[PDB]
């Protein structure tokens, strides 16, 4: 198809993320490295990919050890049902997720997304305390600015105004919300937190938050003690303590799990989006060998989920090698190297009229400005200094590739000092 | 780099199943090292042997695994693009797989929504039909209406619709939506049954967003068939009462039944679809959930503006890619008489199991064969006896059954039933 053919086919049948049919898309046809091949005026254009196509490709498109690791698996293996059946790629990336995430997650629940993996985080911890004789403890507790997928129990502990809990009134679960996690550490916001959840312990199966970074949310960063307290508050009030690394995992915010900034171990993690380099959707849900353990003693002898393509061989393969990859090299110098770029780059920015605050934490750049900003000027604009910039709400912000060269990442940022520029008049 | 032991000990100290413990298999996993066509190469005693994938991988393997055209158009995709955020961009896989799915499913079906799973297909599809009745005006049409013995996924909304025994709603106690429920629905075709379904929603009419059911066959809650005049019924009764009506084709689509899509069966078309298992020939996870225009622009109209969802890895191309060629494969040959063939194989093949003395009944659809036995099967002896002569077959509850790959040959079936003809013998003594 002609890319006028692609977009005629796209306005009549397709819908897009968060978007209406009749309310227009770009057509992308390449993608190699940290670089797009996009259709602009009916010419083919290379652009940086600087959102990683939505925080996915850590090692950028068509990388040489990721493409050989699915054909090679291809040529062997392209599926198989996970009842009754194991098999080496699940096997192999089990492992490597139980070593590197933080300790005491030691058994690995796969499925095909992040809103999929966090509803099995929330069944581990209603069938865990089910398993404990104690039904009652059903209710989740979360803090505001949060994300944590689009399904309906995920939905419940997105943030009420972010995911507008009306027009979903009636239907979500009523869950418990704390205050916005502020930025800087303070000792009385975590009193609060401990306060509030000591009303509700009794009915709470578990705390659910994202660590470090909150995301779709509203790319806000807060203080890794905050996690320290959430640890200790969960401990000594009973509360399972579940992470949602979905965008935070594989280096993203310059630790390779941001429990790590903290230290903390949950009892429950979440990740997906970087998991298999953004090749491939696949997600994953580890929990303690304790919470595994009281989930198969109950009544049900079992976790209650599975997925029919679960632990599918192409995307647990692929996976191995981009976790691998990211390993064997010194991927924190890497993301060091990467934030002081965005932070140098993104300096000028602090004096621009409508722009309220920047911030960087790892390869996470944020323009915050003072309204919301335009898509119709902005995603032009930054193609016309080639690059592929989506801008979210009032939040011109970017997640790059880890392969971005340092000349990448300037590049990067001038486009988005540029677009705030535009915003402001 | 694990060997079979390796990967056992491996498994069996980290890797969670579907439906399963840690630490208390009665039985260790069987590793898998290949699989082509249709038989998979598995390790029993240290040695790999090649079986007959009789449950096509839970659905998924129509054209079976390592397919040339399928591995092609996989390979092909890598080379230029794997994927692109779909929220700003389009692409070429997602328009043809889009344009594919628009002409070949049940007329009216005008808008396609792509995700990861069949239980997120679902959920989608709820969430299309709430936000529609919203974009009426009519906010208390909220709840759905289905009939027992159906399976839709296992994420906390789509367990609301599954069976109530089949999905232990029992274990859930005040956690799930309660939803309205009629009874089994029966093979035979009886308008005393319809009329019944009728009543009953009539009485909460103001209140249903929409009836969800699998069309003809109801897979994960029992492998029970249905008269297709059925859904004529459901399509009269969703009509007159302003009540939305989803087929869940997750199990059904793509030829199974014997038709393209199993609403074919009744000439029927729902409001909203959903698709998914087969829809790449079981080589990647990709769903999709299609509605009316009428559907998509009084969501877009209403007061949201937009369907309030987006997985992340939304339309992927290396998964739309495969897809592609996985949906022009079957429709590039008679796949209606290769059907046929294959029912008639398991029919020919699983007859002499009606005179066995634990079997309660024998039923074939398309391509898929049924034997309900009278007690739970044992899986420690099942899957012995079925390896035993070169065939993966799982049981489930009293049932032993098979979804072969469409491209198994009449003597492939012919061991297919044989093996399962076996296991239900041995359920006898
Ligand atoms: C209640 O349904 C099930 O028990 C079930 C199931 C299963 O039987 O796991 C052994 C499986 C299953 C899932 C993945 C692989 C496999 F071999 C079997 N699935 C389901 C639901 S269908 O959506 C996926
Ligand atoms: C409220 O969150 C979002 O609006 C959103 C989103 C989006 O902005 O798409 C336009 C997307 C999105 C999803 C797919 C591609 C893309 F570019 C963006 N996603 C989310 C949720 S994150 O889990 C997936
Ligand atoms: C992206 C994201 C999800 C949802 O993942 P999908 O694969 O889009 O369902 C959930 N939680 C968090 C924190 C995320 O960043
Ligand atoms: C398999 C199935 C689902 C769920 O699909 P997953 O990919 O396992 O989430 C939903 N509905 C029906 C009818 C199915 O057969
Ligand atoms: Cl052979």
């Amino acid at each position: 198809l002609t890319p006028e053919q692609i977009i005629a086919v796209d306005g009549a049948h397709l819908w897009h993320p968060y978007s209406s049919i009749g309310r227009s898309p770009v057509v992308a046809v390449a993608a190699h490295g940290a670089w797009l091949t996009l259709i602009r005026d009916g010419q083919p254009i290379e652009v940086l990919d600087a959102m990683s196509s939505w925080w996915t490709a850590i090692h950028g498109h068509g990388h040489p050890a990721l493409d050989q690791a699915l054909t090679t698996q291809l040529r062997v293996m392209n599926h198989v049902m996970f009842g009754g059946l194991t098999h080496e790629p699940a096997a192999r990336l089990a492992k490597l997720l139980v070593d590197i995430t933080p300790a005491g997650l030691d058994t690995v629940f796969f499925s095909d997304s992040g809103s999929v993996s966090v509803e099995v985080a929330a069944k581990m911890a209603l069938q865990y305390w089910r398993g404990r004789g104690l039904p009652g403890k059903r209710r989740l507790m979360t803090w505001r600015g949060g994300y944590h997928g689009d399904t309906f129990l995920a939905m419940s502990i997105c943030d009420p105004h972010g995911g507008m809990h009306s027009l979903w009134t009636d239907v979500l679960a009523a869950q418990v919300f704390a205050p916005q996690v502020p930025r800087d550490y303070d000792p009385a916001y975590s009193a609060a937190f401990e306060a509030q959840l000591a009303q509700h312990a009794g009915e709470l199966a578990a705390v659910v938050v994202e660590p470090v970074v909150q995301g779709a949310g509203g790319m806000r960063f807060h203080d890794p003690r905050y996690l320290h307290d959430l640890r200790d508050i969960c401990r000594r009030y009973e509360v399972l303590l579940i992470f949602d690394e979905i965008a935070t995992g594989f280096g993203r915010t310059g630790a390779l799990f941001a429990a790590d900034h903290a230290g903390v171990s949950p009892d429950i993690m979440c990740v997906g989006k970087a998991l298999t380099g953004g090749y491939l959707s696949l997600a994953a849900t580890l929990c303690t060998a304790d919470v595994a353990h009281t989930i198969s003693a109950g009544a049900a002898g079992a976790l209650m989920h599975g997925p029919t393509f679960m632990a599918n061989p192409l995307a647990c393969a692929v996976s191995v090698a981009s976790v691998e990859l990211l390993l064997g090299q010194d991927w924190r110098t890497r993301i060091t190297e990467l934030a002081a770029g965005l932070t140098a780059g993104l300096d000028t920015a602090r004096a621009l009229p409508a722009v309220t605050d920047v911030r960087v934490c790892g390869a996470i750049g944020v323009i915050e400005c003072d309204r919301p900003v335009d898509l119709a000027v902005a995603t032009p604009a930054a193609l016309d200094r080639g690059v592929w910039l989506r801008p979210f709400r009032n939040l011109v912000y970017a997640m790059p590739p880890y392969i971005c060269t340092p000349a990448e990442i300037t590049q990067i940022t001038s486009a988005m000092v540029e677009v705030a520029r535009l915003v402001g008049s």
